[PDB]
């Protein structure tokens, strides 16, 4: 684009947990952090709810596989602030 100036303020990820409900969750994750951090947090507070629900980005909109999830979060380019879709299954 015309920069040359990255990294220097943090070096950590910010995500938001959407779901069905309309609104949504933000959290911390460092660049470093496992993905699947913010797919357990948002199960391990409901609990048994959605069951059976899918996590992907806005855009590009590409899904997420097994691999985004035991990888670090910025992987996918997530700092500074990335969004999520819940695709629950009932």
């Amino acid at each position: 684009m015309g920069h040359h100036h990255h990294h220097h303020m943090s070096t950590v990820a910010r995500i938001q947990f959407r779901l069905p409900d309309g609104s949504s969750f933000t959290n911390q994750f460092p660049s470093d952090a496992p993905l699947e951090e913010a797919r357990q947090f948002a199960a391990q507070t409901v609990g048994n709810t959605y069951g059976n629900f899918s996590l992907a980005t806005m855009f590009p909109r590409r899904e997420f596989t097994k691999e985004d999830y035991k990888k670090k979060l910025l992987d996918l380019e997530l700092a500074p602030s990335a969004s999520v879709v819940l695709l629950p299954a009932g």
